[PDB]
DNA sequence: GCCGTTTTTACTCCCGTGAGTCGTATTA
DNA sequence: TAATACGACTCACAAACGGC
RNA sequence: GGGAGUAA
């Protein structure tokens, strides 16, 4: 018969599921994940001489062979590689992937497709070949179940990975260009086609289907789905979350290489390890209320929710029938056309993801519990695998509840009602207040929970969907009692993650205070102290100023204005926190003023004008430079002592990613260091950086030229000591942050009964019940860290050390610690995390 | 010393070329 | 060796930081 | 390379 590993690996995870769960879901599981894929082979034969095609394809696949073989010398790189699979399925694969290139693309370059090909048959190996053998099983005819399966119990074909593309680039290349070479024979049934000869950044190489084939023809994307059962415990650095073995298995660390990841293959960090598995084994269910309203509201051709775009596409204004001649007749509406493809385009992109969205959410709508397999970048932060997330917006969000509740009332109902004033647009006042608002508008609750498509009040909260989801249980308590067992997750976020912990990693005071880290009646809005001292020297400049000059730059000529006119701009529109809460933020993670620049044009200029409520800004860019001035120097006096941290973090990387010099000699004393450090944890996170080279193959394409595409080689090189230092600074905050996440979760749970967690990267959510707990957890294990491990002391012990000489008189060094209790936050109400 | 280029990471979603020449690793 | 493929090298259609 | 969305 067979043979050859892969029977039991394909036989293991159905058995296990079968037994536990029943043959039932054991087969709708498989189906769903091997989805991917199933129905992208459902695709393709859709669409789908053919039956003409692979048999001319295969001759030609064997008459090749039998050419390389008689001839000497080095035989063609794709020959020993094309020689893995049988030639039947290496031709099937071709034309696979040719079409799949060709049909969703309108392009395409050679060296994508030949990468495309050269991947799909290397797995091959593999992964495709099992493909076949591990479809068989649902494909066939036609509780206790949400139990997590012992690791120690999974059989040793589900540990494997291998989840980067094998082979080097180029091998992959090669493999795809001789395919597509041996495509055009026989039939072709694709063309080569030369564009753009001569220009340097334009000239390129591309496959081009046949005429006779394009008018012969006939994501979103199931390769990444939900889980029906709890996924399976990472182990290794692959295997873990998903089950299917006739799939590329998962990596614990998404990296840029095959390389990056195998520097995990034997480091042990059974905290970064168990923090994984924790927040992976969350169950979560589909919140069937939120979603009865979701597939309603979102249909209608004017929904109630803003941020809810057309719909009405509106056309092109206007051409008033004058051609002409001349500069009345295209300028305008030139202009004015321009500025409608943006207007539809802000609203097409806006409107693609809403659609996309909703499809996911009506995919995995129904069905008990669902699971969701957990992942992680390069640094610490936990990212679900399934594109429908518990960590998307605010729909998809409503849409997802969790599946087992605990009861309830009493202690978890009075967070009930805070976390439904945080849903509104009332989240930064104490929470007596929170409180006094909930239950002021009962009657404005209830009622929407009653009839939610005719009463749109809870649609014009801050979030409309987690908002209601928030109506439907809040009247459930009032109807059953304070025994109303409930299992809506309750969000608690940090003020600002980032300078929360520049300011516990420094012991800042000031700062934070400001991000809401000490106990306080009020809640601290650092958002809008950057603001008050903002229009503070806004009012300065009104009276006290800058007149209108002319650069008069070459018409060509224009007015740059003075410092009192867009201080007049600033303040006939009102500089709130909004303004500048993204340039608060993005500074923690080492920005600059030209990049607030950016920021303050893209999220207040340019909308107000599309809004028709920025007619104020006549000088977009030079208003946006201008308040990016002001926020740069109230900013700065707000985190100082945050200030002088990223500088010796900054420094620190600089110095770590530079190449040594000496006296004339070109002496390499040292090369480029990539940039370390370990979490409290136990998650470490390497910020390195290797130089970017380009090859060039050299590739007799059918006899007649040389085709030789220059592609991005994955064969590493020298160390990029640029990149080491820029990136140093940011991959420490990175790691650390996402450790801390990590540590959470773990603390929390094996404390506390709290099994059930919602992970926004920041945000931490659970049953009412277990929020109490939950919001001392966050607090608890925040300041087990710090101290017990002195984050930046820690850090700095890391480089201690990697620091060379003459380079530790540049790196100061140290920031002080204030005065502020961290036993305060537990007291502090306002602090959600 | 002068000139040119660039300005948090990562992930997800949507919408450079062949020819000429040469050395070399490979196999009947 | 004698023949075969192909990679490797070259040539021509506002302020600050890093590289040449 | 560009655009959009989410998280820090």
């Amino acid at each position: 018969k067979n043979d050859f590993s892969d029977i039991e690996l394909a036989a293991i995870p159905f058995n296990t599921l079968a037994d536990h769960y029943g043959e039932r879901l054991a087969r709708e599981q498989l189906a769903l994940e091997h989805e991917s894929y199933e129905m992208g082979e459902a695709r393709f034969r859709k669409m789908f001489l053919i039956t003409t095609l692979l048999p001319k394809m295969i001759a030609r696949i064997n008459d090749w062979f039998e050419e390389v073989k008689a001839k000497r010398g080095k035989r063609p790189t794709a020959f020993q590689f094309l020689q893995e699979i049988k030639p039947e399925a290496v031709a099937y694969i071709t034309i696979k992937t040719t079409l799949a290139c060709l049909t969703s693309a309108d392009n395409t370059t050679v060296q994508a497709v030949a990468s495309a090909i050269g991947r799909a048959i290397e797995d091959e190996a593999r992964f495709g070949r099992i493909r076949d053998l591990e479809a068989k099983h649902f494909k066939k005819n036609v509780k206790a179940f949400m139990q997590v399966v012992e690791a120690d119990m999974l059989s040793k074909g589900l540990l494997g990975g291998e989840a980067w593309s094998s082979w080097h680039k180029e091998d992959s290349i090669h493999v795809g260009v001789r395919c597509i070479e041996m495509l055009i024979e026989s039939t072709g049934m694709v063309s080569l086609h030369r564009q753009n000869a001569g220009v340097v950044g334009q000239d390129s190489e591309t496959i081009e289907l046949a005429p006779e084939y394009a008018e012969a023809i006939a994501g979103i994307s199931l390769m990444f789905q939900p889980c029906v059962v709890p996924p399976k415990p990472w182990t290794g650095i692959t295997g873990g979350g998903y089950w299917a073995n006739g799939r590329r298995p998962l990596a614990l660390v998404r990296t840029h290489s095959k390389k990056a990841l195998m520097r995990y293959e034997d480091v042990y960090m059974p905290e970064v390890y168990k923090a994984i598995n924790i927040a992976q084994n969350t169950a979560w269910k589909i919140n069937k209320k939120v979603l009865a309203v979701a597939n309603v509201i979102t249909k209608w051709k004017h929904c109630p929710v803003e941020d809810i775009p057309a719909i009405e596409r509106e056309e092109l204004p206007m051409k008033p029938e004058d051609i002409d001649m001349n500069p009345e007749a295209l300028t305008a509406w030139k202009r004015a056309a321009a500025a409608v493809y943006r207007k539809d385009k802000a609203r097409k992109s806006r409107r693609i993801s809403l659609e996309f969205m909703l499809e996911q959410a009506n995919k995995f709508a129904n069905h008990k519990a669902i699971w969701f397999p957990y992942n992680m970048d390069w640094r610490g932060r936990v990212y679900a695998v399934s594109m429908f997330n518990p960590q998307g917006n605010d729909m998809t969000k409503g849409l997802l509840t969790l599946a087992k509740g605990k009861p309830i009332g009493k202690e978890g109902y009075y967070w009930l009602k805070i976390h439904g004033a945080n849903c509104a647009g009332v989240d930064k006042v104490p929470f007596p207040e929170r409180i006094k608002f909930i239950e002021e508008n009962h009657e404005n609750i209830m009622a929407c929970a009653k009839s939610p498509l005719e009463n749109t009040w809870w649609a014009e909260q801050d979030s409309p969907f987690c908002f209601l989801a928030f109506c439907f249980e809040y009247a459930g308590v009032q109807h059953h009692g304070l025994s109303y067992n409930c299992s809506l997750p309750l969000a608690f976020d940090g003020s600002c993650s980032g300078i929360q912990h520049f300011s516990a990693m420094l012991r800042d005071e000031v700062g934070g205070r400001a991000v809401n880290l000490l106990p306080s009646e009020t809640v601290q809005d650092i958002y809008g102290i950057v603001a008050k001292k903002v229009n503070e020297i806004l009012q300065a400049d009104a009276i006290n100023g800058t007149d209108n000059e002319v650069v008069t730059v070459t018409i060509s000529e224009k007015v740059k204005l003075g410092t009192k006119a867009l201080a007049g701009q600033w303040l006939a529109y009102g500089v709130t926190r909004s303004v500048t809460k993204r340039s608060v933020m993005t500074l923690a993670y080492g920005s600059k003023e030209f990049g607030f620049r950016q920021q303050v044009l893209e999220d207040t200029i340019q909308p107000a004008i599309d809004s028709g409520k920025g007619l104020m800004f006549t000088q977009p860019n030079q208003a946006a430079g201008y308040m990016a001035k002001l926020i740069w120097e109230s900013v700065s006096v707000t985190v100082v002592a945050a200030v002088e941290a990223m500088n010796w973090l900054k420094s620190a990387a600089k110095l770590l990613a530079a190449e040594v010099k000496d006296k004339k000699t070109g002496e390499i004393l040292r090369k480029r260091c990539a940039v370390h450090w370990v979490t409290p944890d136990g998650f470490p996170v390497w910020q390195e950086y290797k130089k970017p080279i380009q090859t060039r193959l050299n590739l007799m394409f059918l006899g007649q030229f040389r085709l030789q595409p220059t592609i991005n080689t994955n064969k590493d090189s020298e160390i990029d000591a640029h990149k080491q230092e820029s990136g140093i600074a940011p991959n420490f905050v990175h790691s650390q942050d996402g450790s801390h996440l990590r540590k959470t979760v773990v603390w929390a749970h094996e404390k506390y009964g709290i099994e059930s967690f919602a992970l926004i990267h920041d945000s931490f959510g659970t049953i009412p019940a277990d929020a109490a707990n939950l919001f001392k957890a966050v607090r608890e294990t925040m300041v087990d860290t710090y101290e017990s491990c002195d984050v930046l002391a820690d850090f700095y012990d890391q480089f201690a050390d990697q620091l060379h000489e003459s380079q530790l008189d540049k790196m100061p060094a140290l920031p002080a610690k204030g005065n502020l209790n961290l036993r305060d936050i537990l007291e502090s109400d306002f602090a959600f995390a």
